């Protein structure tokens, strides 16, 4: 605006664009998020006013909130890489084990923390996990679709990615649980893994049969309630669920017991953030540093 020299355009956000800016009066580096128009609602706006007090190591810092020109700006505090270049990076060798764990560790901590404050993230995604030098790694963005929503792309048409999108909200249920983070994290948590993308649909209807080609069709005895969704259809393809060895390999016992808890079609059944927490996959967990390319 003026008081942020931008050095770089770190992106494309889901709501505007995102800055690598300097703020020329404290000299602190940021990450300046522009949001996208005719006056956008006020009091809608006041979550995201209230995210400001959400003070957790695995939560991104979000340092200020301004409304000025219909634009609304976001300042958050800045870390160097994203988990998708990271992995991408990482991509010929893997990323180590031990750092999967501690990772994933983290985000459920941090997940944890933001769903006992009823806070919902709502769009994870390795974009979205931002991490340090330090070994740390943290939840950046959160949905706001409650005081914004999901648009027609993202700003600026933009492909929206379905990838990490739980089964519930692809039937058309308006109403978010806290367990749809849990979902994404688990797609994630399979991706660091296996160095693939778990369901890479290209359309909601192509990311729905992914997911039941490979976990099963879904029925009314797996998820109560399930023909009942906004979008079911009974003409459905009724599709065997996977053997899960050859999902996740070579994930260990525990890894492949943690993921088909956060993987579970019921929402009612799927693992909250705690719980996951005290799963045995975290008996031996400890916090490597990565090796980042700045
Ligand atoms: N605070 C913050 N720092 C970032 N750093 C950063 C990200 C990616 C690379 S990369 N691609 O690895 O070179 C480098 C640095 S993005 C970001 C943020 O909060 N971002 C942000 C936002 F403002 C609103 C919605 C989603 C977001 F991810």
């Amino acid at each position: 605006m003026e008081n942020f020299q931008k050095v770089e355009k770190i992106g494309e956000g889901t709501y505007g664009v995102v800055y690598k800016a300097r703020n020329k009066l404290t000299g602190e580096v940021v990450a300046l998020k522009k949001i996208r128009t005719e006056g956008v609602p006020s009091t809608a706006i006041r979550e995201i006013s209230l995210l400001k007090e959400l003070n957790h190591p695995n939560i991104v810092k979000l340092l200020d909130v301004i409304h000025t020109e219909n634009k609304l700006y976001l300042v958050f505090e800045f870390l160097h890489q994203d988990l998708k270049k990271f992995m991408d990076a990482s991509a010929l060798t893997g990323i180590p084990l031990p750092l999967i764990k501690s990772y994933l560790f983290q985000l459920l901590q941090g997940l944890a923390f933001c769903h006992s404050h009823r806070v919902l993230h709502r769009d994870l995604k390795p974009q979205n996990l931002l991490i340090n030098t330090e070994g740390a790694i943290k939840l950046a963005d959160f949905g706001l679709a409650r005081a914004f929503g999901v648009p027609v792309r993202t700003y600026t048409h933009e492909v929206v990615t379905l990838w990490y999108r739980a089964p519930e909200i692809l039937l058309g249920c308006k109403y978010y649980s806290t367990a749809v983070d849990i979902w994404s994290l688990g797609c994630i948590f399979a991706e660091m893994v296996t160095r693939r993308a778990l369901f890479p649909g290209d359309s909601e209807i192509d990311q729905l049969f992914r997911i039941f080609r490979t976990l099963g069709t879904p029925d009314e005895v797996v998820w109560p309630g399930v023909t009942s969704m906004p979008d079911y259809k009974p003409s459905f393809p009724k599709w065997a669920r996977q053997d899960f060895s050859k999902v996740v390999p070579p994930l260990d016992e525990d890894g492949r017991s943690l993921l088909s808890q956060m993987l579970h079609y019921d929402p009612n059944k799927r693992i909250s953030a705690k719980a996951a927490l005290a799963h045995p996959f975290f008996q031996d967990v400890t916090k490597p540093v990565p090796h980042l390319r700045l």
